[PDB]
């Protein structure tokens, strides 16, 4: 492994909001695959379903939309019309009471799930370990 194994509580039978504490922004993929955050706790794009892989891995897909969170290659966030390797995250817990979502294809370069205080998706290689950008609270829709 490149990462600890701290695990969330908590399971996927419900949906959920993404919220960054960063910029107090929801993690948001618009229709035309578009990622970013809003604080608009009434946009319809903020709600995901996440489901386990394998222990520890997920895919987060749109309730609205059925797209898929995904990192490309680039370290840029999009939404996936089909799930594909590019679409799994390890996540795991962070700071003992956050999420954090690592992609599984560029683990080994510590790519992470991370929103900037305006709302703006961080690319891969500029997110970190330590960053308030990666911490995630899964809220109730």
């Amino acid at each position: 492994h490149h990462h600890h194994f701290n695990l969330p509580p908590g399971n996927y039978k419900k949906p959920k909001l993404l919220y960054c504490s960063n910029g107090g922004h929801f993690l948001r993929i618009l229709p035309d695959g578009t990622v970013d955050g809003t604080r608009d706790r009434s946009d319809q794009h903020i709600q995901f379903q996440l489901s386990a892989e394998s222990v520890g891995e997920v895919y987060i897909k749109s309730t609205e939309t059925g797209q898929y969170l995904a990192m490309d290659t680039d370290g840029l966030l999009y939404g996936s019309q089909t799930p594909n390797e590019e679409c799994l995250f390890l996540e795991r817990l962070e700071e003992n009471h956050y999420n954090t979502y690592i992609s599984k294809k560029h683990a080994e370069k510590n790519w992470f799930v991370g929103l900037k205080k305006n709302g703006s998706c961080k690319r891969g290689p500029r997110t970190h370990y330590g960053q308030k950008a990666i911490l995630f609270l899964p809220l109730p829709v």
